[PDB]
């Protein structure tokens, strides 16, 4: 049930809050049971210093929040 | 028995304290054995900077307290 | 044996010390093998800023000490 | 073999060092495989602010050292 | 699926963000289920003090992000 | 193979570095698979405030380094 | 595959980065699946205060990086 939110966000642009002052935005291309994700066209925001990635692998362990697009 | 409190809070508005100066309020739409939750119409409060989400996935690992709505 | 202390505290008012400058007092309504608890009429004390809850779910992982009421 | 030390200290007054500036002294009434303990007539020392408990449950995870009384 | 990104990066030059102010760049020679990696011709950047290694073993546990080379 | 060093140190005086500014010296009387030890005639050094114990139980989880006596 | 690097470093002089400002250099005499190592003629560097050991046991849990000698 709770993971349904991540699953319905496949190919949508998600917001991800990681542990310790880091955030991401990107298109969810893939995820797994551990909450590992691959984000496409991703922006990383340390707070502000930004960084952009064509493809980004995010380690599940460090994910705190995931929000789908308003849509 | 203790998880009964989370279970009876399905569709109620819960308060959630996370690790490290973060709090949430939202409608509990879903949870699992790991204490992962989906919160609807959720407010995040870092302390104070606020943020609002239509739908929010919260990682169970970071949950310290959950309080149901009063009455 | 050691968990007997928590068990005999069912419905008594317990003191709970959590990781990192947080404490609780409340009536133990429920607990489980992970040391998750539901505390009734609970006070949370960060040190001092206080907060009160009619019903509180506490995540076992963060519990360091539990003391039953005196006598 | 190493746990024998804790076992032989049953009913003796043990010193316990916990993670992060905390110490205990008390009569070992019970312990388990996780190193959870119940300490009787226990003194807690944060360093110095002291606190006393008639009975105290200590979570095993946070125990770093245990010393038995000097015979 | 998400690990596919690491797998398709075999022999490419990857960027790796580790916990706590450390980054790496190097040629991915090997990885495993734990996300342990061996990086060839690797640069380590603490932030800035740099360090270079002909071959580097990175512990999986400390990996937060992995980004494959562009284009 | 690596644990052989701990095993050959039985009854020798070992140095032990724990997490977070703590060190021990003592006679290794016992150890287990978790790296729990009992140290005899042990000195604990926080850095410098020292403390001495006739018998000391050390929790394996917090052990970083173990050095056997020279020769 | 990734552990091959550690394995091929048997009897070579390796550099090891541990968690939290600590480094080691020594001759790799032994290692195991957990990444526990015994380092011979080892130097420990906290950053700078140095320390030397004839034989050193290193707990695998705290190892972040391992680099074999050049060529």
């Amino acid at each position: 049930e709770p993971l349904d939110l991540v699953r319905l966000s496949l190919d949508e642009i998600v917001y991800v809050k990681l542990r310790g002052d880091r955030e991401l935005n990107g298109r969810l291309h893939a995820y797994d049971e551990h909450l590992n994700m691959v984000l496409g066209d991703a922006e990383e925001i340390v707070t502000t210093i930004r960084k952009h990635y064509e493809m980004l692998f995010v380690r599940g362990d460090s994910v705190i929040l995931i929000a789908p697009p308003r849509n």
